[PDB]
């Protein structure tokens, strides 16, 4: 599914992402947009063999298993093609995970360098939220 934009801030709302952890709904919808242009079956391939998955692009060496990636850690507990769903509710529940972990949003290279610093309420301006 590629979300619009105020139909995913809305869902992420719905799904207590806003200010989670302190961090406001632009922020990940923001990130969305830049790690997956806003399509839940996105795939990219790392270096490293690893694979990022999702409307987030989350990463199989830690958080998901897609049994391609050896020695990887399954930290959410899921596969990672439960990712790709039109759903967001298990992409939501591994970010919040995540972002618990320790450098916050900086997990995503993407809310680093296009994102953070910027005026990310622009992302949600005229949404019915
Ligand atoms: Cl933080
Ligand atoms: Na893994």
């Amino acid at each position: 599914k590629v979300f619009g934009r105020c139909e995913l801030a809305a869902a992420m709302k719905r799904h207590g992402l806003d200010n989670y952890r302190g961090y406001s709904l632009g922020n990940w919808v923001c990130a969305a947009k830049f790690e997956s242009n806003f399509n839940t079956q996105a795939t990219n391939r790392n270096t490293d063999g690893s694979t990022d998955y999702g409307i987030l692009q989350i990463n199989s060496r830690w958080w998901c298993n897609d049994g391609r990636t050896p020695g990887s850690r399954n930290l959410c507990n899921i596969p990672c093609s439960a990712l790709l769903s039109s759903d967001i509710t298990a992409s939501v529940n591994c970010a919040k995970k995540i972002v618990s972990d320790g450098n916050g949003m900086n997990a995503w290279v993407a809310w680093r360098n296009r994102c953070k610093g910027t005026d990310v309420q622009a992302w949600i301006r005229g949404c019915r939220l």
